[PDB]
């Protein structure tokens, strides 16, 4: 009766205000805008990874979207098996299967760009350490904090970047104890790259700053500053690392109905797409850093500037 968009996440929350958030927003907002339905389905554990996509290729579905580093073995092995199925794949790449598109981000030049405000908020305090903490390092997530040092350093070479890997995109409790032990070791600004366990770093910051610590935390994935609204006026969050996952899976499901989608294909939604970034209004950031940051923006759009993919403690 209807194209449908079956989207299967390694996640049980499509309301982790951040990156399940926005798939599911961007595949949403394509169905209503079309006249066409969606649905989803979680994956918790790998031994789910194969079945969940092989029953919505079971559906002749207009579109499987599969997110994430754990799920693409299962692609890679499904869309062999179902070649007239359409899958999407955000955040990992598959080779050699003419009815998948791979949709990656140039999240380390978004992460620049905040790693410049936290840089520049840093010293605004006289620190010269600032926190980051990731939710994993599978897949391509090594680009978010080899970008965010880049930015950093970009500002100030001696600045230190202290880094804690949650292990987790579902846990805000271990959110807000890392960010604890961040901001107990003198720390003013934590980047969070971390999904749903985020949320408790956000938490943890709101709950320093209500109590007069002078600490902050930048967002990921959406506009986060709502998010961190503390006081009934003022919020924590200096700035966001916005990722458009959700006008990626909205234009590809859109090319999936309109019978364009180019499968095969790895697309790269980076800065010069706006898919990355900071986002357009930001109270918590004056005027000089903005034109600062706009200014390394242009320098990476235009390739002036190169951002790295990992980083230097990753490196040989
Ligand atoms: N595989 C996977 N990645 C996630 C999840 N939540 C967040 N992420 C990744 O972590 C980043 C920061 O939230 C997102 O842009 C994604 O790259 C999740 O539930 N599963």
């Amino acid at each position: 009766g209807d194209f449908v968009v079956g989207m299967v996440t390694d996640s049980g929350d499509i309301d982790d205000k951040s990156f399940n958030q926005q798939v599911w927003e961007g595949i949403s907002r394509f169905a209503q805008e079309n006249n066409a339905k969606c649905k989803y389905v979680t994956a918790s554990t790998d031994a789910e990874y194969v079945p969940s996509l092989s029953a919505f290729a079971d559906e002749n579905m207009g579109l499987v979207v599969a997110c994430g580093s754990f799920l693409v073995e299962a692609v890679i092995e499904t869309s062999a098996r179902f070649p007239k199925q359409k899958f999407l794949v955000i955040d990992a790449v598959v080779q050699d299967r003419d009815n998948v598109v791979s949709a990656v981000f140039g999240q380390n030049e978004g992460s620049f760009l905040v790693g410049v405000a936290a840089a520049l908020k840093a010293k605004e305090a006289g620190k010269s350490a600032v926190g980051f903490i990731v939710g994993m390092e599978l897949g391509m997530m090594p680009l978010f904090e080899a970008g965010f040092e880049a930015g950093v350093k970009a500002v100030d070479p001696d600045i230190q970047v202290v880094v804690e890997v949650a292990n987790t995109f579902s846990d805000p409790q271990k959110g807000q104890a890392l960010a604890a032990k961040l901001y107990d070791s003198g720390v003013n600004v934590i980047f969070q790259v971390a999904g749903g366990t985020g949320n408790g770093v956000i938490k943890e910051a709101r709950d320093r700053r209500l109590n007069g610590q002078d600490v902050w935390v930048i967002g990921v994935d959406r506009d986060q500053y709502m998010d961190g609204v503390y006081d009934g006026s003022k919020s924590v969050v200096l700035t966001s690392m916005v990722k458009r996952a959700d006008v990626a899976a909205e234009r590809i499901s859109k090319m999936a109905y309109d019978g364009s989608f180019p499968g095969g294909q790895s697309i790269m939604f980076g800065l010069e797409d706006k898919a990355v970034g900071i986002p357009e209004e930001n109270p918590n950031l004056s005027s000089a850093v903005m034109e600062k940051i706009r200014s390394f923006e242009e320098k990476i759009v235009s390739k002036e500037i190169v951002v790295p993919v990992r980083s230097a403690r990753m490196m040989n």
